[PDB]
């Protein structure tokens, strides 16, 4: 079978910036020593990949995107103790090597071994396993779950339920898991608390999940987009406002509605002006504000250190703050005894082929998570 | 008597920016409804008054500055029921109504009746108790404690131990305190950790103390005066660094010590710049920092925010998040205890009148705390 040979398959290969997928066939090398491959099942399209599009997270061109997935490992390299053929598995974008101070800390999940802060677009070993028009294609973030087959390092993959629906999982592998842990984890949104959440997609939903898990009485949604509104409250925003409706400044809506600042604010956009606005928009003096939202390349954000001396608590994180390899396989099992809710999100449901309709979905605010099926 | 009748004494009239606090006579007025008169003992120097001056700080002028102070009760106003006369006091500059949203929260501490973010340069009232030349005079911080006598909403005062030596004491009506809430409140310091504390004053050295309490393992000083480093290493400091001796930002230069960045960083300088380089000092994934240093007036700085995003917490407060009327009492009672050295902060003593010389020695950085008696 496949086990030990090149594996040609079709993928979606992004060549240049602001150009649409590409999908055609590629050559997904064996996996080496500890690294795996799996075939992928199931792949959501999350608003990081279309930054990669855009420009907005800079990395190697070409590249095969895409990082929230769930699949089937297909054949293991030499030295892989974690994981079989046939495990499912969920490709983790943050890994966990587990022998690195962040690793060891008990808060830090942000592996030190992370593609993110410092892009290659390689493996751990600093090579590529695509190779696309003879020239060798960069992987996304140590996983690139846009191809029908993917090789990734055992420290970004986690074993998880074999029973697991595969098709609504993946989603922890990136958009669930982040909100919710940026709403329970870094925040830790407390009984009776009000949460302010700018943006309301895949992410931005999940961390209202989060809150309401947490027991925030209130929860304000703030998205430019009303249609985003009627799904955010059905997962637990108690009322939803637009900053394009009023005439003045959001976070004096805000303040206003509030009484003097939310308890927790959540940037889940990724813009430098609504990152300044939810630490405002959080009470001065003990008002915590988490930014989930990835900003734009190179651009730093201009702010009033005041919001800080006051008493703000600022904050950010990837992956909600979780450990990546010891929580998906968690967060799957918690998903199988129905703590939360991954079908909120899924709005459209699509072949791998029509990758770019899903993308244009997105784009056009009508989809929250467009599911790429293999 | 003077219980009940305008009293005539002299005070530290701060006319223009940028001038020396004039002494001369002014009168104070018999203390309202709900307001305190206190007789100033001891007042320190810090260095947010000399930001009054410089204007980094703004406030209303013509002012009678001075926060940080102990002394004792002259006469109450009507309805005043925590203080009576003789009971020796410490003005709290930053107050504790006990009402607003912030006093009834179980961690804030900037009550909103503060008087630093709107100065309105008065009492509670909106009315001043000051007069020289005829002319009104401002309070700052609604304690003024550069005068023999002020004026003090009961909010803002609070009664400590009758056997505490104000001379000693009134350093924890903000420098010491401010320095040990920042690290053992704010950022809560653990045991085994590598703080980095920028800026060796008064309050600096607090934070030393606060780390040093706290079970820091490791303590960097920075700071760009190497005469500071002797008594940092005094109170804490197991390594001191003057950033101006490298090629390369003070920042990385830190990284590298930490191996990799440190648990908790301070800044307690007040520029913009040194708290960008505290923040990026500290862990990326876990590190937290904590600005306690008063920025220039009106002026954002730049920054980035992905270093939030990989998991830094960044924060601020006033007076070290204590609540003032609750912990001041109990920190002079610690002291009390010996529980903490307030001496190593106290460098000058010098009265009341000689004042332009104690700010001379601060701005020349010949001391840390000049302690004014009356
Ligand atoms: N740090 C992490 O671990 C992590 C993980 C997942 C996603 N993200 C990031 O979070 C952000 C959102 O992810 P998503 O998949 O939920 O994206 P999305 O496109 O589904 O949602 C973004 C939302 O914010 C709204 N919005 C845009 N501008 C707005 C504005 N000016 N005011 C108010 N609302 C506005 C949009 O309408 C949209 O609903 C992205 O930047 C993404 O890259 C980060
Ligand atoms: N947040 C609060 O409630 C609070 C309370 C007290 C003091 N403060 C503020 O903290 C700051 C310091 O207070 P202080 O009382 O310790 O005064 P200080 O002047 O004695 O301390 C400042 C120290 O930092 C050093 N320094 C200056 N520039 C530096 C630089 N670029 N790099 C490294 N070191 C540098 C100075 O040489 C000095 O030793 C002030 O801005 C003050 O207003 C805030
Ligand atoms: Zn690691
Ligand atoms: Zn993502
Ligand atoms: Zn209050
Ligand atoms: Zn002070």
């Amino acid at each position: 079978s496949t086990a030990g040979k090149v594996i040609k398959c079709k993928a979606a290969v992004l060549w240049e910036e602001k150009k649409p997928f590409s999908i055609e066939e590629v050559e997904v090398a064996p996996p080496k020593a500890h690294e795996v491959r799996i075939k992928m099942v199931a792949t959501g399209i999350c608003r990081s990949d279309d930054h990669v599009v855009s420009g907005t997270l800079v990395t190697p061109l070409p590249v095969i995107a895409g990082h929230e997935a769930a699949g089937i490992v297909e054949s293991i390299g030499e030295g892989v103790t974690t994981v079989r053929p046939g495990d499912k598995v969920i490709p983790l974008f943050t890994p966990q090597c587990g022998k690195c101070r962040v690793c060891k800390h008990p808060e830090g999940n942000f592996c030190l071994k992370n593609d993110l802060s410092m892009p290659r677009g390689t493996m751990q070993d600093g090579t590529s396993r695509f190779t696309c028009r003879g020239k060798p294609i960069h992987h996304f973030l140590g996983t690139s779950t846009f191809s029908q087959y993917t090789v990734v390092d055992e420290i970004s993959v986690a074993k998880i339920d074999a029973a697991s629906p595969l098709e609504k999982v993946c989603l922890i592998g990136c958009g669930f898991s982040t909100g919710y842990g940026s709403a329970v984890k870094v925040a830790k949104v407390t009984q009776g608390s009000t949460c302010a959440v700018f943006g309301l997609g895949g992410a931005g939903l999940s961390v209202i999940m989060g809150c309401k898990a947490a027991g925030a009485a209130r929860i304000i949604g703030v998205d430019i987009n009303k249609d985003k509104f009627a799904k955010a409250k059905e997962v637990g925003a108690t009322e939803c406002v637009n900053p394009q409706d009023y005439k003045k400044p959001i976070q004096e809506v805000l303040t206003e509605m509030s009484n003097g600042g939310v308890d927790f604010s959540f940037e889940v956009i990724g813009r430098l002006d609504t990152m300044v606005t939810a630490l405002s928009c959080c009470q001065e003096a003990y008002g915590v504000s988490v930014i989930v939202g990835v900003p734009p390349d190179s651009q730093n954000l201009s702010m009033n250190p005041m919001l800080l001396l006051s008493g703000r608590t600022w904050k950010g994180a990837i992956f909600g703050g979780f450990k990546s390899k010891d929580s998906v396989p968690k967060l799957v099992a918690d998903f199988m005894a129905k703590k939360f809710a991954l079908d909120p999100l899924i709005t459209h449901v699509l072949p791998f082929e029509k990758i770019n309709e899903g993308f244009d979905l997105l784009r056009s605010g009508e989809s929250i998570r467009t599911i790429l099926t293999f």
